[PDB]
């Protein structure tokens, strides 16, 4: 009882790809077949279902992907169109045992990478502080970005606001308790004495490279 | 100096939507304009840019979205096609100061929700244990799934393997040190005495509802 997948590969965003899942060792025609995917380092996510015929799709792929089957070849297909980087994942086909509500046979998986630079690692992800505390947030770049590192403040329900650019230059009107430092790959934002209005999420952003990338944010929360 | 967005709303997967960003208080024709988006509860992500004419797109939207501008109306547009749930986000337009490498004017944001649903909360996300330890993993459903809860084991580079279905039934061949319990909304997987082959990631999955959602996984790691 086996499911053998094929068709994965590297594809440009906006492009198309068709996955195949060849079954053997069981009566393919009788069985409900699903696709489930797993982004790199992430969890399992249901994608699509087909049975003997009402087919179903998750909102992640509905309207772009088509599931189908050729019972004479004991094969399941996933036609993937208008691909995005967010579709990058290992795609598994699986047999669904509808009496159990569970998948009892899995393919080996096939990797689909949707791709045509600099990673920004912000730390900590969150911190709790009190009014009056000194706070320092760090942002590391995987490659030198020179001085082109900016810091933004974002309050709940509001747009980001530029505070610091070129690593250490303050935007007009930004209070002097904010300062920035660093060059190349290591950068710091410091708040000298936290005020109530400063509890917010802070983001760094590199502006040296054509695909501008943001740090993941630091939530400055109240003790 | 303002950016006023419009166009967001609720759209079906696979559908289209056009966002607008009306500029005032500054000379629009000279300025590089970008779109940056933020999924609910997540960080900022660059989407697309346009200047006076070479336009750029992130791999998340390249080949599906089109950025454009009408200088006579001082307006920036984002044409969104072939939409996915992963496009759900607040979309910001922003003026890019190319000398600073930073965004110095931001719109107020407009929300795009791409949608046509049990939530499974697994805990803990990870745990360290030693050979011989008793381990319990819990899975909670946002509403009753009855008994239709399954548990899978996944080792690095391998496909998931069914261990338990219908909350407490073991798949054939699964060792007796694995057991499951629970009904309705609270479920538990227990390993009575951990063996080296049991260090793996474990996933729960509800099979009561047509969306078949997975828990986020529990990584059982070695002390």
């Amino acid at each position: 009882v086996q499911l053998v997948e094929s068709g994965g590969g590297l594809v440009q965003p906006g492009g198309s790809l068709r996955l195949s899942c060849a079954a053997s060792g069981f009566t393919f025609r009788n069985s409900a077949m699903h696709w489930v995917r797993q982004a790199p380092g992430k969890g399992l996510e249901w994608v699509s279902s087909i049975w003997y015929s009402n087919t179903y799709y998750a909102d992640s792929v509905k309207g772009r992907f088509t599931i189908s089957r050729d019972n004479s070849k004991n094969t399941l297909y996933l036609q993937m169109n208008s691909l995005t980087a967010e579709d990058t994942a290992v795609y598994y086909c699986a047999r669904f045992a509808g009496g159990w509500g569970a998948y009892d046979v899995w393919g080996q998986g096939t990797l689909v990478t949707v791709s045509s630079d600099i990673q920004m690692t912000q730390s900590p992800s969150s911190l709790s502080a009190s009014v009056g505390d000194r706070v320092t947030i760090t942002c590391r770049a995987s490659q030198s970005i020179g001085l082109y590192l900016a810091w933004y403040q974002q309050k709940p329900g509001k747009a980001p606001k530029l505070l610091i650019y070129a690593a250490s230059s303050l935007q007009s009107g930004v209070p002097s308790r904010f300062s920035g430092s660093g060059s190349g790959t290591d950068f710091t934002l410091t708040i000298s004495s936290l005020q109530p209005e400063d509890f917010a999420t802070y983001y760094c952003q590199q502006g040296n490279t054509l695909s501008y990338t943001f740090g993941q944010g630091t939530k400055v929360e109240i003790k």
